[PDB]
């Protein structure tokens, strides 16, 4: 069992079989989200009801509908009509990518943009971009998406090297009209190949790397029991996959001697969003919400052995719906294993002449996705001593422009006429704290200076505070890397031996937050992404920081409508949300294909244990 | 041949032998630091003598002397006596680290205080601390170590566990006195031990680790030649070391097509201070510069295979003066190995179908030295991307304190009775800089927020600004978390094929810098410490932020001294000195034995190559 288990292929088809049944699965419809409901709060007594909620696209127009459905029962528990013009549109589905290209083909505003900068059409390729909300009165309920041109000069060539500037296009998926072509000036078409694979491109290949081997004669230590349930060096944590979250954790906890410990009761990246900082109305509205908008698990990457993952690997792999209802197993698309993480403590002491030293491990949990342009992979770890950690791994192909004539504000040249805009990543990590159980509360600490004088003669003292938040109203924070501010997660009716609450202590990265004036459109819609740290109080249907149907909404759903509750989050069940993300400013060694870069967080106990918890690892 | 490879066990004797001769080595007299002399600027072109830099210290007190000798013409090249009241105290000796246990055994006024708290003197150890500079007129001329007391119950007790508070004693370690005895109150002697070999506190030894073999069927990617000289994966450069700094990198450099490109001349951890914020009188005067006072490479442990350094390690062991001029061997001393690092890069395109990925690897250079309750490791990376970076980690016992009855504000309890006071760890990294050559120059890179308005119309747009560092007077920087600050060092002469100077970018931890009040003792001896970025002209003579003798010196040397000549720094011969800590706020968890904390920075290539470096790396 585990009411935490992953979804099978048997339970997505008996979602199809249900909808198909009751009537809401009709030629014209879409699955455009599927993914399994978690055990509400309390509930532990009872056997599994297992729930799946979907979201319903209709190709002709006629309402999409959100439903939910019991497996066990073989029911629909309820289907409401969506009104995406209040509520916002649909997840963009991958059989919608198409789209873009094949209408645009036969419009003759798009022909002749082609034609004048002697492009065939045959080889343009159109980037399937989201809307956003601007100015345009006529796109207020339709479904929109924008299209932005590349050339692939023969099947195997890099489009993104060919990017067709001063060209943009609206499209109406669902009418299938070309709502706008918008023609600024032709820039010309970058010339140079950025086919990373081309010898002529890579020059000879290093001869010179020897093979690193990477084995384990016994096996790893974890194990995996009830397909996702892992158990590693005191760990005890579930493995989720969401279509739209990817990678989710649930139940983590901690092996303290006799009690399993809980610590955080489920870790996800629950948004993430890509603004653009280029102010030309040919890209000034692109701001991708890859999870909420596309939905990073659907993409997520089939991970080869020895390539993706090296070492002794064990793989999960996910099982998702189809846009007709049909499962799709995404084989090999979580890996998990466990490496050295150099030293764990070492100390030679003068005095007792004992040499000590022990190594470091941590347990790695991580996938892979591919968004257009974009590939990312997202890793959470967790090491001997406690602590928990998250990272994001940001590669892939720049998304690029012309570079213009006499050079840009807003823009890096990356190649002769190539351009490369201004963007940011931004991540939100929702964590449903459960430290020691769900009586938690925040603290920000920070480093508290002191003035030289009575009660400090030397003026060598410094402090620190910490400020509890006590309401939501309170409780939207912002990192202050100068005075060295983290928030503690404690739970105050749970004492360390030294009688003081037990804790775990959020290190941000106190990386820029989103950089767009606060009088945008992505402020609003991308509110949480403004500020580094939210807190709130549980609530079964606050799940993502942006809302449910994030393509086109106008704004502040998510984050900013919870914390307008103003809700005790004083020693209560609460949910942190940590915004963190790269500003990107893109470099020549970006091209033709980037070199990983990172961000995440972490989390540290702080009091949590009575001592180190590391005592027990032999040499 | 190589004028950069390791001093030899012979050098060091032929200095010993060359003092000897001229008068300088009599036996009163001790090496208190000896280190081989960097070729000066334009040479190896001219001469190419092989000279020692030493200061020699008098345990009679007599004046000490700086001394520089070259070892293949058997000569002094310079001599020059020590006013060590007004320039500063020499490092401390090893051996007069029991100094000051063994005088106070003796002492009336010790015995006493020990008495009256009721420990054996023969149990009760005492730590040799450095003495700073302070309101005590009896120590001008004097050469001083503060001392302060733990209980050893048994041969191989922690003592650290067992502070005896309320008690220090100052010593003058050449006149064998005893200056002062201060005795602020009995205070319980922390009870429990810290003993964490001991059963009782391990409990039983987990045996659920399984082993991970890291190994190199056919050996490693990098050559070792000249001793000392690495080549890997188109990195070159010679690996140093010096008693007082630890390992030190020379000549990094990337082989780009057929040019090798220099990046940095010399780099360095230049100083490493630890100010305590523990107002007590008993503390309120530490802060061990455990680079400047102590020697950190005196203390590099040998390494052991498996456990220290794990998979296929070349060692270095580097060769060092004993207190009598003899050369000692650290055997394997520095750990030298490529290690896999994840992925490079990667990328799944949906319209050339082609998939592709990269792995990631770095080579290390590391030691590990132990200073008193103190364990330091310093790694030193370079990734295939040309990343540089630098990690310190930072493990031991953490220094221990009485916790007082009623709590604190600047110390924290680890046990029942045990307190630890707060503290920094900081530390100066000093980079020689030769981005592609010398001719370099520092520019600061903040990012741009842009107002909504004409050109911005819809407040998307963000930009940065980059602002050249013209004069030492300017070159003195604070970090900016929130506006993203980074420095990039480029070479106004060197362009990129897209006609833009060629650079590398700084990337700091922004973790606060140096606490205590700007009118303290320590803000002035660690002023390097109070600012995150300096960049002053190269001059043979300035080596340390601290400058040549930290112990006992007040300030009026090192970086601020330095930067008042207001030297030309665009476009000219720099050196970049970044300060960056961590603030150690001690928790349960760290005790009895500390997990490792890290900080560090790197420096990634930001125009310097023409596109990616790695499209030749092999699948
Ligand atoms: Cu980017
Ligand atoms: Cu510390
Ligand atoms: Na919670
Ligand atoms: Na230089």
């Amino acid at each position: 069992a585990s009411p935490f288990r992953l979804a099978s292929a048997g339970e997505i088809s008996e979602v199809q079989g249900i909808l198909r049944t009751a009537g809401l699965l009709g030629p014209e419809k879409r699955i455009a989200y599927l993914g399994v409901l978690d055990p509400a709060r309390g509930a532990g007594s009872e056997a599994e009801d297992r729930r799946f909620r979907v979201f319903i696209h209709d190709v002709s127009g006629a309402r999409p509908q959100e439903v939910t459905v019991s497996v066990t029962n073989g029911t629909v528990i309820s289907a409401v009509e969506l009104d995406t013009a209040a509520t916002g549109e649909l997840p963009v589905l991958e059989e919608e990518f198409e789209v873009v290209e094949q209408l645009l083909a036969t419009d003759e505003r798009w022909l002749k943009a082609l034609a004048a900068r002697n492009l065939d059409v045959s080889k343009v390729r159109v980037a399937p971009l989201s809307a956003g909300v601007f100015e345009y009165a006529e796109e207020r309920g339709r479904r929109i998406l924008r299209g932005l041109a590349f050339v692939q000069d023969f099947p195997e060539d890099s489009a993104w090297a060919h990017p067709v500037d001063g060209l943009v296009a609206y499209v109406d998926v669902v009418s299938k009209e070309v709502t706008r072509v918008i023609d600024t000036g032709v820039f010309p078409v970058p010339a140079e190949h950025g086919n990373y694979t081309d010898p002529e491109l890579t020059g000879p290949l290093r001869t010179t790397q020897k093979p690193i081997s990477i084995t384990q004669p016994e096996g790893p230590s974890f194990t995996v029991t009830g397909g996702n349930h892992i158990e590693w060096e005191k760990w005890s944590l579930d493995v989720g996959f969401d279509v739209r979250e990817g990678v989710v954790l649930h139940n983590i906890a901690f092996r303290d001697g006799d009690r399993l410990r809980p610590i955080i009761n489920r870790a996800s990246i629950a948004e993430m969003v890509v603004p653009y900082g280029d102010p030309s109305p040919i890209r000034s509205w692109q701001n991708y919400f890859d999870t909420g908008e596309y939905l990073v698990g659907q993409y997520a990457n089939s991970l080869e052995l020895g390539c993706d993952c090296l070492g002794d690997i064990t793989y999960l792999s996910p099982v998702i719906s189809d846009a007709f209802g049909n499962p799709r197993e995404i084989r090999n698309g979580i890996c998990m294993h466990e490496e050295d993480w150099g030293i764990l403590a070492k100390h030679s002491d003068l005095w007792s002449g004992i040499n000590y030293t022990r190594r470091n491990r941590r347990m790695v949990i991580s996938f892979f996705t591919t968004i257009g342009n974009y590939d990312y992979g997202f890793y959470w770890y967790l090491y001997l001593d406690g602590t928990i950690e998250f990272e994001a791994k940001a590669t892939g192909v720049v998304f690029t422009s012309a570079f213009p004539e006499g050079g840009s504000d807003n823009i890096s040249q990356l190649a002769p006429g190539l351009g490369a805009p201004f963007h940011q990543h931004i991540f939100s990590a929702r964590l449903d704290m459960a430290i020691d159980g769900f009586t938690n509360r925040v603290e920000e600490e920070d480093v508290v200076r002191q003035t030289m004088g009575p009660g400090n003669e030397r003026g060598n003292a410094f402090s620190r505070k910490r400020t509890v938040l006590t309401r939501e109203s309170e409780a939207v924070r912002e990192a202050d890397a100068r005075t060295g501010r983290t928030w503690i997660i404690s739970n105050p009716e749970s004492k360390n031996r030294l009688n003081e609450p037990v804790g775990y202590k959020l290190h941000a990265h106190n990386q820029p937050t989103l950089l767009a004036d606060p009088g945008s459109s992505i402020a609003r819609r991308a509110a949480f992404a403004t500020k580094d740290l939210w807190v709130t109080r549980y609530a079964d249907d606050e799940r993502y920081p942006t809302g449910d149907f994030v393509n086109q909404h106008s704004g502040g759903a998510g984050l900013p409508s919870y914390i307008a509750q103003d809700r005790d989050i004083d020693g209560q069940d609460i949910v942190v949300w940590h915004t963190f993300g790269l500003t990107h400013f893109p470099r020549v060694e970006d091209w033709p294909i980037m070199p990983v870069d990172t961000v995440g967080f972490k989390l540290r106990p702080e009091g949590f244990f009575d001592r180190s918890p590391v005592l027990d690892v032999p040499a």
